[PDB]
């Protein structure tokens, strides 16, 4: 298969012609030639005028006094934010194309919603090396890579100050569209909404939704424990959950996502978001005393979806970015632009989002340290301390640095190995190939990748060629941007996936984005003034301070 | 419910505020005021410069010599065709909004692909009259409407000269996205692909597809009978079909759509499209002797999807329009525009497509006549005359006129009645309510609606108020345009659905629409040269002349 060497550059589509020849389709790539590497004239100019992503990142993270002005000049802030959205989202094909089973466009790959889609097609099955033509005939031992490049010896804190409120928000949030179906394999998902539908609160299916609902006032079922509201149980709802056998029945809280019984941190946000839904229900009932349970529930869900995107853009990502420019959630920025209001979750999006280095060695709640064995599946901890205590504690506890390597906790070691194994199982192309896919210069050496000599020597001993290095391992050991949590590649591959998935939501389309969709101005206002702090303020006893960084 | 009166105009969203108050959301309607009825300044200009549709239709169906010049100026033909697509598609909300159970925006309505969507929301439940406020407490008798207004008394031929080739094409073509799930109700569909995915050839599910495929050279199973290719049997494939018990085993042909055994006219196109598929497999095997079965199959399917859309626009719809202007299938026309590559079939789209007056009183094949008694479920006729004779006979047989009322054959009388009942059951708004939804002046008198005296008289007896007339009845009794097949409403409501459905397909998106997607330039050329004539010519013995109009 001549396409094994990935001959086609700049998004050129490779296709075999006979047994010994290929043909690059350069249509609308900006280039021409056998391999789509000769630039057209406007491409030459653009490339010449295009500053490096790291130059852009410098400018965005410096000159604070300059961005102060920009931030308070609506026309400017809007124009910039609008550009940020369109430029980044352009790197994601929409509607989607390839998946794990198709390196060529096909109706099965487009239409079958059970697959994660793919940004780059899989490596053909009959290739000399598992990645194409580079590297040894066999790939390095996954456990070896994990042990020599990923495993944590000494905890490395996030220089950006990310706390456990951020870490668990990331886990909780992404697991509504990262829902791998291992019954079928790593290439499949149970998140058929492929985005922010809040199925992790309300359930994936109507059947599960109906189990969780109270069908009174539009609300969700709940328990009252020590004066405060918590989710209902498996027993009361009949909504199944993943709990080991030791968990007593009355401690098996039922929420949208089956897996959120895993850690108390997830069950916290489950509790907080459950509280938020029922709160919005009270609000809406006042606005619409003539409304029944159904419209109250449905409108509340739409409001909470908006809240989610609002918070994720203006608190979650703003924190990650480290920008002085204030990011903005505003569907109006795109109403004059070409933009697809749909999304399909990429398998690589899932892979790069395995930020398990965030995890600490122990969890500190109030005056007590819990190890992993103590902390996993322990809902008594949640009741023992209550949500307020949790917020206050997690806000103070630092999270780990993702990029830079050697910062994955031993407890979640095998998970990190699984992340590698499943990449290979789904035939991922190389790190350098994904770099090129998102308009990044490929790394020419290991030393250039890590910015150091120790891990780069291990990499060289493992892989041989820099073009054989795999996506997930490279992402975690990539040289961090100055005092950053991520390296360049995590950002330039991540931001497009994130922003597309957020703005490519139905509620952001002009037909939906108007006050009547959310039951008037009052409801519409809940979205547009939402924040991580006010979410905690309105739903956590005492209204404690919180943010995604430690004070 | 105060919104029963449908107070909000010009796409304004009506919303209850309290028990006896309402509020219109005039967001981006171009209007303001309590009822969104006062035009904004730019709207004033647009409103006064827009020519009536009948003016536009006159201009498009006259000045023949001028259009033949326009047609041969790529710059002009493109510009025109582009505006046609964008303008007509701006009338369809995308992503979709309402369905039969939700007259307000909700996540259940958007996300649930089992519903038909709705261009207008369902009339609320507790309203004064079924339509809202207008009309009597009870709608007139269904059968009585059918008999006094819709039932044929003497066959009325289509002025534009449409034939059975056209009639069965419409039935065959539209039955891939009109698959009402009557096991659940008229509001639900089985075509979850919601558009032109050719499931009526390949089967809706992978399970069914696998039964129909040969898994050799990407081809579909088939028989050779009398030296010609026919679809395989239920026996040979295990693919269930709707056949009555009388039908012998060997005449139980199995194709994608379970119901196409219903008439020989449908099985005709099934056979032709089946031959086209395996023909393209042959063409692609010569271009790619290295390709395997799976890719040969998938790529052929993508090609046939291209062929269908090509023919529907440039042959099928071009015929229907009677436009001197030569419509063009060219996805590149929209790469500059705001356009959403996605679709959701509207129940109203389904309703208005019940062109059952197209049907003759008898079916003439060669030198024989068959009535509905002996024509239905009789594939023996198909094998008796062969496909070639079928095309020769259908090409020459005139179809009935759809507008003007009183042209439904007694055989499908019940069906016509089923249309009205299922409409009421789904809480459709009035005919005049839909005219306003598609920017038409509502008819003020029954006479203006029918342009005659006897039927309008009959209508005023049944309904009383012109605002009480239902969608389906009016569409078929409406005054046709000059020597036209339809009235203006059918067109100005039909076209937006048609074009959105066609151009919203994935393959029209810029990532798919390139030669590599279709196997190269040869494969790509098959799409861009397709016509109803060449489909017949390539897959039917003797290459008989054919067309959607009688000689
Ligand atoms: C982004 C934040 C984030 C955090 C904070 C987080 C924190 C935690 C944590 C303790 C707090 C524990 C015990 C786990 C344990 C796991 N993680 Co996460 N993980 C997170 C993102 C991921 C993602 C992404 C996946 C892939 C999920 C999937 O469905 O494939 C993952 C998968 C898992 C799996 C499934 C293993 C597999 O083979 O797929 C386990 C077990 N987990 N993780
Ligand atoms: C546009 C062309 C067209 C033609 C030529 C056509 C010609 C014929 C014909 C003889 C030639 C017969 C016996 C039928 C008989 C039927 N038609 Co059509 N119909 C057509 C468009 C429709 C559409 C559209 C529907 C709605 C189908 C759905 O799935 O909801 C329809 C539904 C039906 C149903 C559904 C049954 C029910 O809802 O109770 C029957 C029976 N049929 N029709
Ligand atoms: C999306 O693609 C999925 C994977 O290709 C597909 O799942 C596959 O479905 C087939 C047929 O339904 C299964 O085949 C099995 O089915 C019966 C079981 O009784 C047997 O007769 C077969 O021989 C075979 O055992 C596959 O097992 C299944 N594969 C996986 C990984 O789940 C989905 O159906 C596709 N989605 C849609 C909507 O079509
Ligand atoms: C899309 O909307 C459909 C209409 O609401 C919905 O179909 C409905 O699905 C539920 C299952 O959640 C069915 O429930 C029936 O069966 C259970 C079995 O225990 C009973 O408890 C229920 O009382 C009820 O009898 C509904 O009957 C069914 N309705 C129809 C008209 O088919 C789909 O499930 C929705 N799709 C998705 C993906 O959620
Ligand atoms: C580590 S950094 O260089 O400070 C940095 C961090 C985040 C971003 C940004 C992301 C992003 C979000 C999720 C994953 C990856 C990136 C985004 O959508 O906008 C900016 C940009 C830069
Ligand atoms: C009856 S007529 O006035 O000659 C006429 C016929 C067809 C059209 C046209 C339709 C159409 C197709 C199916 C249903 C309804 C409209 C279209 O998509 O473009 C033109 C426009 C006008
Ligand atoms: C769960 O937490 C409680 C404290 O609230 C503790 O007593 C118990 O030991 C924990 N469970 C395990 C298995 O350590
Ligand atoms: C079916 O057609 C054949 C001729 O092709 C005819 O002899 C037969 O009677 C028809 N069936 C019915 C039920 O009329
Ligand atoms: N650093
Ligand atoms: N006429």
């Amino acid at each position: 298969n001549p396409c094994c060497s990935h001959p086609c550059q700049n998004r050129g589509v490779c296709m075999s012609v006979g047994f010994d020849q290929y043909k690059c389709d350069c249509t609308r790539t900006g280039f021409y030639g056998e391999n789509c590497s000769t630039p057209e004239f406007l491409t030459r100019i653009k490339l010449f005028l295009k500053p490096t992503p790291n130059t852009v990142h410098y400018i965005l993270t410096h000159f604070k006094g300059f961005w102060n002005v920009v931030n308070n000049i609506p026309f400017l802030r809007n124009a910039i934010m609008s550009y940020v959205l369109t430029s980044r989202s352009h790197l994601i094909d929409s509607p989607p194309t390839y998946n794990a089973d198709y390196g060529y466009k096909s109706w099965e790959a487009f239409s079958n919603l059970s697959y994660y889609t793919r940004a780059l097609p899989p490596v053909p099955d009959d290739c000399p090396t598992p990645l194409g033509v580079k590297g040894k005939k066999q790939l390095p031992d996954s456990n070896e890579i994990v042990e020599k490049l990923l495993l944590r010896r000494k905890f490395i804190p996030d220089p950006q100050g990310s706390n456990m409120m951020f870490a668990f928000f990331a886990q909780h949030f992404t697991h509504q569209f990262f829902k791998t179906d291992h019954k079928r394999g790593p290439a499949f998902t149970n998140g058929l909404g492929h985005g922010v539908d809040l199925n992790h609160i309300y359930g994936e299916t109507l059947a599960r939704q109906r189990k969780l609902r109270l069908f009174k006032d539009g609300k969700m079922k709940y328990q009252i424990i020590d004066g405060e509201m918590y989710p209902p149980t498996v027993k009361d709802t009949q909504a199944e959950m993943i709990y080991p056998p030791q968990v007593p029945e009355h401690l098996r809280f039922a929420v949208g996502q089956e897996v959120f019984g895993l850690v108390p941190g997830l069950m916290m946000y489950a509790t907080i978001w459950l509280r938020e839904h029922n709160r919005v229900c009270d609000v809406l009932k006042q606005e619409h005393p003539e409304w029944g349970d159904e419209q109250l529930f449905q409108t509340s869900r739409l409001i909470l979806i908006g809240e989610t995107i609002k918070i994720v853009i203006e608190d979650y990502v703003n924190h990650l970015s480290g920008y002085h420019f204030k990011l903005k959630f505003d569907p109006e920025l795109l109403f004059n632009k070409q933009f697809q209001y749909q999304n399909r979750i990429a398998a690589e999006f899932n892979t790069l989002y395995h930020w398990h280095p965030l995890l600490p060695d122990t969890f500190q709640i109030h005056d007590q340290k819990y190890n992993y064995q103590q902390f996993i599946y322990n809902n008594s901890i949640l009741l023992e301390h209550g949500i307020t205590q949790f917020v206050e504690s997690f806000t103070r506890q630092i999270a780990g640095r993702v990029a830079g390597g050697r910062n994955v906790p031993p407890a979640v070691q095998k998970v990190s190995q699984a992340s590698i194994d499943q990449s290979r199982q789904m035939k991922y192309q190389s790190f350098n190939e994904y770099r090129k896919r998102f308009m990044l210069k490929p790394y020419e050496s290991f030393e250039e990748l890590t910015g150091e000599k120790e891990m780069s020597a291990e990499l060289e001993a493992l892989y041989g060629d820099i073009d054989a290095v795999e996506l997930y391992p490279a992402l975690l050991v990539e040289k961090p941007r100055p005092d950053a949590i991520f390296g360049e590649t995590m950002v330039e591959v991540g931001a497009p996936f994130s922003l597309k998935g957020l703005m490519g939501n139905v509620i952001c389309s002009p037909a939906y984005w108007k006050p009547s969709t959310f039951g008037g101005e009052v409801g519409f206002q809940i979205i547009n003034t939402a924040s991580i702090q006010s979410l905690i303020c309105n739903n956590v006893k005492g209204c404690p301070f919180t943010s995604f960084s430690v004070p």
